[PDB]
Formats: C-alpha cells, structure tokens, sequence
C-alpha cells in the first residue's frame, strides 16, 4: 500500500470533434509524469449512434498509447451525450477487492441528460469518478439548470467513497454581460470574473455540497471562434469544463495543477486538465 497516488482527469465538451493526434498532451503525460489513475470525460452528440464510426479510432488510439504505459481500462461508458473512461495502472489491481461498478442515471425520457459514476477500490480505498450533463431548459430534481443529482454524488452514500472526482461541463456559467466579462478577461482579472460564476450559487442551494474546485488561474474556456483564441461574444465567456474533488472519509486530496489546454483549438470549448495527489 503506497502512502500516496496521483490522478489525472480531463474533460472536454468536444461536441462532434474527433480523437486528436496528441493524446499525451490531453492526458498530461508530455512532461514524463506517470499518474496512477486517469479519467477522461466528454460531452457531445451521437457517441452511441456512432454515425461517423469514430469509436474504433478512439479505442485503437487510446489503447495503443495507454497499454504501452502499463494501464488497464477499468471501464468505458458511452450514452448519446456523454462518455466516461477510467484507466488504472495494472500493478495496483487486485481482482478480489476491485469491486468495479458503474451506474448510469438519466433524468429525461430521451436519455440525453443525467450522469455516469464509475467506482473501484485499490489498496482498500474506494475511488469514484462522476460526469454529468444537463440542458438549460429541463425540469430537474433540483429545479435548477445545474448538472447535479444526488444519485451521482457518492459522498452522500451511507458509506461514502474515499476519493471522489466530478469532471465535465456542470452547466455552470458566468452571470454577467459579455462586455464586462471581456473587459475582465482583457485585464486578466480571473478572480474578479469568477465572482460572477454560478458554482457558488449552486452551492448556496446545497448542490455540490462540500465539493472543492482547485484555484482557477486560466481564462474562460468558452466560447471561442474555432482555430483562434478569439472569444465569440454571442455568449458570455464562461468556465464550462470543471473538475471538482471531495473525500467522504477525511483523506487529503491535493491539487497539483489545473489548466485549460489552449493548444486544442479545433472547437468552441477548450479541454481542462487536472492533476491531484491523494493520501491513502
Ligand atoms: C475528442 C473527442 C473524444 C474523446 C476524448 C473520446 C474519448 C474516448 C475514450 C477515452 C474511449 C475509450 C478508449 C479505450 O477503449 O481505451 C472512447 C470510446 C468510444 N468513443 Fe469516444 N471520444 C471522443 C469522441 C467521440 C466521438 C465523436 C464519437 C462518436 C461520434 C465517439 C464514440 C466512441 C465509441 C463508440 C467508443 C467505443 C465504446 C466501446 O468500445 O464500446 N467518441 N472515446
């Protein structure tokens, strides 16, 4: 039992975009780090109805890279609008204790909104990875637009997990006008703009209770004109893709790094990469 383990997470509201050439950058492996656990969350349209038939390239390309580095894919789950994959180094796995489990929650009769939770145990400590997706317009169990449901929160369990991560587009936005938002961004006043971000409002309403976001130092990750760094001001610049963390059991989770990946420009949203060190 190591005293500590590292986790990398990435999410991207990637829409219809395809596997990039440079997956090492996407996963935070380009400076030679070797995280114990990797989670990849996507939001978009048509993943199960793989009409472009891009599923096979995703599997080939991710598998080729990660197996060579000593990872086992614990689970990939795809719905029409979400994807969640969790990888763990083979060396940490004990089949008799792993207890690998995934649930899918859907909130609407078309199965477009909800979330996915994948959980597993290593060294007798339980990890859970959540992603979620909600539309602006739906009726919800919270009567808010935010992509929260108690069923996706394993910290609310009678026996809550040791290490929990929630990654994706939480449907949290910057509640001010585009002019004022752009001005803040031009001044690099990230904390000033974050003052208008809705995560705190969701928490006042008792959603994402006790979940922590690492400090944000990067500019809003949406909405860009593709293949530029120029905001499309038809939307107020916002932080779409987020990483939250919690422990149910008093374990220390230390963010090492939290950043958008500005080199992935192909789309309106920029992926977000988080790195953590967890103490068992
Ligand atoms: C950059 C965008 C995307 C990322 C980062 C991504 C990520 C992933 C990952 C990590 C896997 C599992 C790979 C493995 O087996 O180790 C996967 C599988 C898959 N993805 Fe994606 N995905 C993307 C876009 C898409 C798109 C656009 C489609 C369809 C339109 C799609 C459909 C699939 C399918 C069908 C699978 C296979 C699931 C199975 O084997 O049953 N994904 N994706």
């Amino acid at each position: 039992p190591p005293a500590q383990l590292s986790v990398h997470t990435v999410s991207w509201n990637s829409g219809h975009e395809r596997v990039p050439t440079n997956l090492e950058e996407l996963l935070g492996l380009n400076s030679g780090e070797t995280p114990d656990v990797i989670a990849v969350a996507v939001q978009g349209f048509g993943f199960q109805t793989d009409k472009p038939q891009q599923g096979p390239a995703c599997v080939k390309n991710f598998q080729s890279l990660l197996t060579s580095k000593g990872y086992t894919k614990l689970k990939n789950t795809i719905t029409e609008t979400m994807g969640l994959t969790v990888y763990c180094l083979e060396k940490h796995l004990d089949q008799n204790t792993l207890k690998n489990e995934t649930i899918i929650v859907t909130v609407d009769d078309q199965k477009k909104s909800g979330g996915i939770v994948t959980s597993f145990t290593i060294y007798n400590k339980r990890f859970s990875f959540t992603t979620s997706r909600m539309s602006d317009e739906d009726v919800t169990s919270t009567n808010t637009k935010y992509a929260y449901d108690t069923r996706l929160d394993y910290s609310k369990k009678d026996d809550p997990s040791d290490f929990l991560f929630w990654i994706g587009d939480l449907n949290v936005r910057v509640e001010t006008n585009a002019t004022h938002a752009k001005s803040l961004v031009d001044q690099n006043n990230i904390d000033g703009l974050m003052a208008f971000d809705q995560l705190k409002k969701a928490k006042e309403q008792k959603l994402f209770d006790g979940w922590t976001e690492p400090q944000v130092t990067f500019k809003p990750t949406y909405k860009f004109k593709p293949n530029t760094d120029e905001y499309d001001l038809s939307a107020t610049p916002s932080w779409t893709d987020r990483a939250l963390y919690k422990s149910g059991t008093g374990k220390t989770i230390q963010p090492l790094s939290y950043n958008s990946l500005t080199n992935y420009k192909q789309t309106e949203h920029r992926p977000v990469l988080a790195k953590f060190r967890v103490t068992l």
